[PDB]
C-alpha cells in the first residue's frame, strides 16, 4: 500500500464493505418531529437530534425532545435496531440584525452612500438613507475603511466616516435589502455579549431536559467557551460543549478555543460570509486536522445536502462536499434544513448515509495507524500502553471489532485515538455516555441495562456477552471470529485496565 | 513529517507563496471571443483557450481561433513577460461522428495543439479518432473525455492509448449516482498521476459566476479538491464562454488554485511516485528522477529543462517536484502543448540557434534564468537545477548540473 | 534510530545493563561430572547440562545425570534464587543406529528434556527419531543437529519438523569451505529466528580455554557474533568436559554473552519480526504481540507470562522484547525446557494450587514479581507486563495487563 | 527487503555475483618481495603494499618499494590487468621493552623493576629492566602491567623513584627484549620516535601514498606525525593505529586529526579484555563510516595460513564479520609477510571478502541516507545524491567519477550506492590513495589533458568505458552514471550524466 496505489485501487462497481464510521447529525423542525418520521430517521441512520433554538417555545422544543426519546425506546426490545440517540441543543447565540423597512423591503444600489444609526427612534423606520442595527458599540470596534456585510453576505458596505452613534458608509456590493437581516463585521473583535440573555434561559432549559451536548454559537475567545462552561455549572458539568466557529476571529484564536471546548463545529457557510471562497477550505482542513490531533471531536455543518430540500436526491457536487469532509477527518457531519423543513427529510438521512459509507473506501485506512504507532512517545501511563496493545492485537488478527467496557467513555476514546480499522463497540451502563459517543469517529455505542454484580469477573463476563450478541446481530462479526476486548478497571483496585483476545461464541 | 501535521499548520492569514501550478483552461465563446477581451483573459491566467464545436460552422471557429492568436502576440514586445497559449478543439461527438471527421480535418489544418475527444468508451473509440488526425496530426495530442459508465469501466485501456484524460463530472453524475462519482474522479486522476499522462477536471467548476462577480464557497471547495486530488488542469465552461463576468471568472479560478497549493503534501507525493515507478532505462528519464531528488536535496528555486519535444520536461513533471519546471524550447507547439502538465512553466525561445553548441545552450539557460527572475520564481544567488543534452543530436536529455543564479 | 548510530554509541567503559539473554549449555565430562563442581557451574551460569553420548555407557551417564540433579536441587533453600537446569542427551548416530535407539530409550526413560539428534539430513530423519521416543516421550524436545551439506541443503523441511536446530560449525567446517560456513550459519539462525523455533550454535567456542584460564579475543569475537546473529544458546564442548578450567570457562561465556547484548539492536529486530509474521486466528499469539508491543510503548521492566505448557512464554520470545520474559510455571519440565529460548527466564512455582483462581493467579504473579526484584529486573515503582488467562482451563493465555511493581 | 529476510535468502550453493569492495592490504617482507611473487599477488588481489619498519635497513625497504612498482607497471603494458597498487609505510613507533636474560628464565612471586641502566643485560626472575624512564611516574600502587604479548600481567605493590616491586599473576616462560604495556595510563611521549622521524623522512622521499602511524593516543600525537611529514608530504594520508585503551578513550579527536583509522585487534586484545574488544572494533568502524574516513582492520586475520594452504572456519568468519561491520580494508600480516603461503593467502583473503558481500544488506543501506540527510546549499552534495539516485533508477553497472583529488569520488561513496564507483584520474597518487575507500575502484589515465574541456571529458569517459567492459563491470547496451569533473574557469560545479555504454 501507498496512498496513490490506494486511490488507483478504487472501484465504483464494488459495493461498500466498511461500517459508516461518521456520525450523522440531523436538525429537527417542522418536517421531522412527528414520532413516526423521527422513528424512521433513527432507523435510517440518525445518531443525534439537533434543536434549532433561534426558534420555538420551550414547550415546542421539550415536546420535540419527548418525541425523540419516544422514538428511541420504541426499539427498546430489539438488539438489531436499538441505538442510542442523543439530543443536542444549539443555542441561537449573539447576533446582529437590521430593522423593519417601513414597519416589506427597499432596494440598494452600487457605489451609493449609506448612513447607519444606533438611534432606536429609527427602529421601525428603515431605508436607503439610514439603517439601524441593535449593536450599540459598533463604533468602538469598526474603523474607517472597515467592510461590513449584511443579509448573508449578499450586501457589503465600507466605512467612509464614523463618529459616535452614527456611521456614513459606501456600498461596495449591492442587491435588494429587506427587514431584520443579519449583519457581519469581518476581522472585527466584536465586543461582547458572551452568551445572550436568551442563551442562559435555553442553557438552563437544556440542563433541565438532560440534553447531552450544547453547540455553543458564535465563539471567539477562550473566555467565551468558559462562559457557557460556567453557566452550565456543577448542575451540567457533563454536558459536552461544542463550539461553533463561524467567523474569522474564531479561526484566529482557534487554538485556545479548542483547549477550552469539548469539541468543535465548522460552520462552513457562516465562515463563507467573513472570509473568501478561496480561503475557507483551508480553514476547514486546518481546524479538522487540529482537532484530530487534539483527540477532540469535530462536526462539519452547513451547506451539505441542501439540494434535497426540494429534490429526492443530491447534486453530485454535494456528494463530493460531504465525502471530502469525511476524508479530511470529520467525526460527524450535520444535516440542516434538509431534515428540519424539507419535503424529503427521510431521503436526506438516507443519502447522507449512503454517501458517508462510500467515502470510507477512500479513507487511507491501514496507514493512518501505522504512523502514530511509531512517532508516539514513550509513556508511563499504563492506560496508554494497554490501548496500543489492544489496537496492535486488533490488527494482528483482523478482528471484527474492539469491545471496550466503559463508564466515562474515556477508555473507548483513548482506543479511538490510535485509529484502528475494526470498529470500536463501546459498552456502557451510563445511558448518557452511550449518547455522548456518536461525537466520536468509529465508535458504535451500545447501552447495557443488565445490572451491576458483586464479583467483578462475572460482571465483565456478562457485558462482553452482551456486546458479543449485539455485535453478531448487526453483522460486525460471525461465530468463530476473534475480537479484542478491553475490560474496564476492577473496582478495588489498581486503576489498571485489561486487554483480552477472545473468540466469538 | 506527517500529512496531518501539514493540515494543522495551514494558515489563511499568510499569503500563498508557491505559484499556481495547475493550468487554467477556458472555454471561449460569445462572452469572450473578443480579441480585446482575450488580452485580459491570458494576462489573467488563461493557458488554454477551448473551442466548443457543439455549436459552430468553421467560419465561426476559425475567426475565434484567429482572435485568440491575435491577442496572444500582442505581448511579444516583451519576450519574458510573454507566455504561450494553446488552443483546444473539443469535439461534439455522439463512435467517431461523421460530423466530427469534417471538424477534425479543420483542426488538423488549423494548428490546434490538442483535441478533447468526446464520449470515448474503448481503445477502438480513440484509435478511430487517431487515424482521422493522420500524419498531419501525428503530433496533436488527443485527450479522451470519460463521460459514460463504460469509460470508468474500460479506463485503463483508454488511458493506454490517449495522451490525456478529462473527467467530465456532470456527464458522469447522470449515468452514476452522487455517492459514487467523487470516487470515480479520485481514481481516474490518481491513475493518470501514476501512468504519467495528464488529467483535467471539467464541469461544474465555477458555474455560479455565470451571473455573479464572486463564487460560492462550495465551488471554491470543489475546485480546490480537484487540484489536491492530483489534477493538472481545471477547465472553465459557461463562466467564460457565455458568462457575464468571464474575465472575473478566470482571475478567481487562478486565485483559488493558488491557495489550493498550500495544502499539497509534496514531501510524500514525490516519495510515493518514486517508489512505484519501474526501473526503466531511458537515459533521459533517469536524469529526471535524479533531477527531482536533487531539487529536493538543496531546495532548488527551479528545475530548468531545455527540451525539443517537451517529453523531457514531461518526465521531470511526472515525479512532482516542489519547485517549478521551467521548460525552455523553440518548438512552440511543444511549448504551448506543455500547459497540460502540473508545475511546468513553458517558455518560448525566439533567439536564432547559436553557432557553437555550448554557446547555444548557455544562451537558453541564461534565458530561463532571466524569465525565472522577473517572473518571480528565484533571485540572484539562489540555486537551480539545469537539464541539457551532452552534445547536440543526442536523442536524450541527460545532463544534470546544479548552478547558482547570476 | 539507526543501526549505525547504535554502533557509534557503544562503550567498553560502560558496564553492561541487560542480563545475559542467551542460554548457556555446557557439556558434562570428567572435569565436570563432579557434584562439588556442578554446584559452582549452575551457580555461575549453566542452564542446560549436556551429556556426551558418543563415549560412554548408561551407568556412567546415569551417575552424571543424578550428579546434576543432586547439585541442582542443592539450592532449593530459597525458592527464588534457584534456577532450573535442563538435561541434554546428545546422540551419536554415524539414519538412526541400533546404539541410538538403545540410548534414546535410556533418555526417554530418564526425564531428559531434550535430545540433540546428530547428523540429521532429510525430513525422514527427525521423524525416525520421533517414533523412537513415542508417546512415552512425546514431550521431549528434538534438536536437529546440522553437520554436513545435506543439512543446509534440505534445512527448511528439517526445521519444519524438528523442535530446534543446532549449528555445528566445526563439523560443518569439514564438509564445506571456510569462506562459506559463516554464510551458512547466518542463514540458519536467521531462518529459525523467523520460524520461531529456537537455535543453538556450537563448536569452536572457547577451545583455548581447555588449557588457559582466559580465551583468545578471536574467541571473544566469534561467540559474540553468534549471539548477535540471533542465537538463543551457545554451547560449550571440551571447554568444560575435559578442560583444566571448566568452571572458569563458564563465567567467561556468561561474561562475553552479556557484553554482546549491548550491540543488539532490538528497536528493529522486533519491528522486522512483526512485519514478517502473518495474521492469527489464535488468541494466545495475538496477546503476545500486543504484550511485546506494549512492553516497548512503556519501557516495561519485564514481561511476566504465567504458563503451563510453555507455548505462552515462547510466543512473547518469538517477537523479541527488550524486556526479560519471566515465565512462571508449575510444570518443571517446561520450566527447564524454557532455557532453549532467547530472553525467557523461567521460574518454578513450588506453591500448591490455590482454591480460587484470583487467589491462584495473584500468588504466581506476586511470585515472579518477587523473583524479579530479587534478581535485578525491576525495583518497587517500576511497571511490568503480566499475561494470564481469563477462566481457568481456558485453551489460552490471553490477558494483557499493565501493572506496577509493589 | 527486511534485514532478516535477507539473512534467510543466503545461499551457499549460489556463486558470488558482486565486486569485492573491500581493498586488501598485504604485509611485505621475506616471503613476498620477489618481483615475480609480487606479480602473482597483484594479479590475485593486492591493493596496497605495507612495509613493516620495525625491521630492515632503509636500503632493504628502498629495494622492496622498487620491486613493487616494478611488478606494478609490469601490467601497465595494457589496461585490463593493470591495477594501481599503492605503497604504505608502517612506522615501528614507540615501544617499551625488557633487557637480555643475563635465552631466558622463569607465579605469585614478587618481582623487581629497575630503571638502573647497569642492569640492562642483567635480567632474571627477580630483577627486570625497561627503557621507559617515567614508568613510575604514570603508575600508582595496584596498576596492572602486561608483559610479552600480554602473557604476564603484573600489579604493583610499591614504587618510589627508580624501582617497582610487584606480584606475578599470569605466568609462563619469560624471554628477553619482550614488549611491555601499561593499561591504561597516559603513557609518556615522544609520539614520534627518533627512528620514526628517519623513516617518515625516507617515506616522503620514496613517495609513499600513506603512513600507518603506530601507537596514537591523542590528537597531539597525530599532529606531530603531520608536521613531521611537513609541507612536502601534505598529501600523504595518515592512518592512526589504535592499539591501546587510551586510543579508544580519546578516539573522537584521534578520528578528526587522522585521515584514517586502523584497528589493531591483537594489540587491543592485550590491554582490554577479550569480552570487550569486539565492541571497541564495531564502535570504531562505526564512527568512521559516520565520518567518511577510511577504516582498516588488522591483526589475527589469517595467521593459520602462515603454515597451512587454507584458513580455519573461525578465521574465515572473523574476516567476514570485519567486512560486514563496515571495514573498508582488511589487512594481512605475517601470512603474506613471512609465510609459506603468501600467494595462497591473498587468494583466500579475496575469496572470503567476496562471499561476504552477499550478506551485506546492499540495496537498503542507501535508503536511510536519503531521508535522514539534511538540506544543503552545497551544489556538490546535491549532484552526488542525484547521481546515486540515478544509479539506482536504472541499475547502473557502475558510477564513473572523473576526479583529480578523489574528493568527488569520495562523496559518491558516502552515499553507499550499490554499483561500483570507477574513479578515473590522471594524478597517479590520488589513484592509489583510493583503495582506502570501500567500493571505489581506481583507474589511471595516461592520455594527456586537452584545452577543449568537453572533449577532455569525452576522452576519459571513453577510457573508463573500455576498462569497465574489460574488467567485467558492464556490457554494451547498459547504462552508467557519470560525474564529469569541474570545468576549467569556472563555476566549481560538477555534472551528472546518464550515458549508455557503447
Ligand atoms: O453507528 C453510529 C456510531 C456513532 C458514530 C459512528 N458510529
Ligand atoms: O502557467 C503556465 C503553467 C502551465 C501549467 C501551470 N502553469
Ligand atoms: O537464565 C536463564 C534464561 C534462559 C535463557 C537466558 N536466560
Ligand atoms: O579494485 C579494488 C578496489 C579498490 C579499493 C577497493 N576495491
Amino acid at each position: 500500500d501507498t496512498f496513490l496505489e490506494h486511490m488507483c485501487r478504487l472501484d465504483i462497481d464494488s459495493p461498500p464493505i466498511t461500517a459508516r464510521n461518521t456520525g450523522i447529525i440531523c436538525t429537527i423542525g417542522p418536517a421531522s418531529r412527528s414520532v413516526e418520521t423521527l422513528k424512521e430517521m433513527i432507523k435510517s441512520g440518525m445518531n443525534v437530534a439537533r434543536l434549532n433554538f433561534s426558534h420555538g417555545t420551550h414547550e415546542y422544543h421539550a415536546e420535540t425532545i419527548k418525541n425523540v426519546r419516544t422514538a428511541t425506546e420504541s426499539f427498546a426490545s430489539d438488539p438489531i435496531l436499538e441505538r442510542p440517540v442523543a439530543v443536542a441543543l444549539d443555542t441561537k447565540g449573539p447576533e446582529i440584525r437590521t430593522g423593519l423597512i417601513k414597519g416589506a423591503e427597499v432596494e440598494l444600489k452600487k457605489g451609493a452612500t449609506l448612513k447607519i444609526t444606533l438611534d432606536n427612534a429609527y427602529m421601525e423606520k428603515c431605508d436607503e438613507n439610514i439603517l439601524w442595527l441593535d449593536y450599540k458599540n459598533i463604533c468602538k470596534v469598526v474603523e474607517v475603511g472597515s467592510k461590513i456585510y449584511v443579509d448573508d453576505g449578499l450586501i457589503s458596505l465600507q466605512v467612509k466616516q464614523k463618529g459616535a452613534d452614527f456611521l456614513v458608509t459606501e456600498v461596495e456590493n449591492g442587491g435588494s435589502l429587506g427587514s431584520k437581516k443579519g449583519v457581519n463585521l469581518p476581522g472585527a473583535a466584536v465586543d461582547l455579549p458572551a452568551v445572550s440573555e436568551k442563551d442562559i434561559q435555553d442553557l438552563k432549559f437544556g440542563v433541565e431536559q438532560d440534553v447531552d451536548m450544547v453547540f455553543a454559537s458564535f465563539i471567539r475567545k477562550a473566555s467565551d467557551v468558559h462562559e457557557v462552561r460556567k453557566v452550565l455549572g456543577e448542575k451540567g458539568k457533563n454536558i459536552k460543549i461544542i463550539s461553533k466557529i463561524e467567523n474569522h476571529e474564531g479561526v484566529r484564536r482557534f487554538d485556545e478555543i479548542l483547549e477550552a471546548s469539548d469539541g468543535i463545529m465548522v460552520a462552513r457557510g457562516d465562515l463563507g460570509i467573513e472570509i473568501p471562497a478561496e480561503k475557507v477550505f483551508l480553514a476547514q482542513k486546518m481546524m479538522i486536522g487540529r482537532c484530530n490531533r487534539a483527540g477532540k471531536p469535530v462536526i462539519c455543518a452547513t451547506q451539505m445536502l441542501e439540494s434535497m430540500i426540494k429534490k429526492p436526491r443530491p447534486t453530485r457536487a454535494e456528494g463530493s462536499d460531504v465525502a471530502n469532509a469525511v476524508l479530511d477527518g470529520a467525526d460527524c457531519i450535520m444535516l440542516s434544513g434538509e431534515t428540519a423543513k424539507g419535503d424529503y427529510p427521510l431521503e436526506a438521512v438516507r443519502m447522507q448515509h449512503l454517501i458517508a459509507r462510500e467515502a470510507e473506501a477512500a479513507i487511507y485506512h491501514l496507514q493512518l495507524f501505522e504512523e502514530l504507532r511509531r512517532l508516539a512517545p514513550i509513556t508511563s501511563d499504563p492506560t496508554e500502553a494497554t490501548a496500543v496493545g489492544a489496537v496492535e492485537a486488533s490488527f494482528k488478527c483482523c478482528s471484527g471489532a474492539i469491545i471496550v467496557l466503559t463508564k466515562s467513555g474515556r477508555s473507548a476514546h483513548q482506543v479511538a485515538r490510535y485509529r484502528p480499522r475494526a470498529p470500536i463497540i463501546a459498552v456502557t451502563r451510563n445511558p448518557q455516555t452511550a449518547r455522548q459517543a456518536h461525537l466520536y469517529r468509529g465508535i458504535f455505542p451500545v447501552l447495557c441495562k443488565d445490572p451491576v454484580q458483586e464479583a467483578w469477573a462475572e460482571d465483565v463476563d456478562l457485558r462482553v456477552n452482551f456486546a458479543m450478541n449485539v455485535g453478531k446481530a448487526r453483522g460486525f462479526f460471525k461465530k468463530g471470529d476473534v475480537v479484542i476486548v478491553l475490560t474496564g478497571w476492577r473496582p478495588g483496585s489498581g486503576f489498571t485496565n485489561t486487554m483480552r483476545v477472545v473468540p466469538v461464541p
